[PDB]
């Protein structure tokens, strides 16, 4: 499985074109913010979702803590989806600059 860093996520934001992110966490949870740009699909639906993904891209997958979005990694790469974890989660990500 593949997993990249917060830190390593937030310097992605200088780059030159904008990262696919799925934030993986119920919704009153995203009520309390997202991070911008970020699609919202809650893990328990993800099964359901996969014509979403397109398999010419790679997604990367936040959750709470980091467990759980790596669970779906690991589901979606063994559905043909290129897909990266992010280490840590919304936890480490931390509540600064997000979208309310
Ligand atoms: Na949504």
């Amino acid at each position: 499985m593949e997993s990249i860093t917060v830190t390593e996520l937030k310097e992605k934001i200088l780059d030159a074109n904008p990262v696919n992110i799925v934030d993986v966490r119920t919704d009153q949870e995203t009520a309390m913010g997202i991070i911008p740009g970020a699609e919202t699909i809650p893990m328990n639906s993800i099964p359901d979702n996969l014509n979403y993904f397109n398999d010419n891209e790679t997604y990367y997958i936040i959750c709470k803590a980091g467990g759980r979005s790596a669970q779906v990694v690991q589901y979606l790469e063994q559905n043909g989806v290129n897909a990266v974890n992010v280490e840590g989660g919304m936890d480490e990500f931390g509540d600064e600059g997000l979208e309310h």
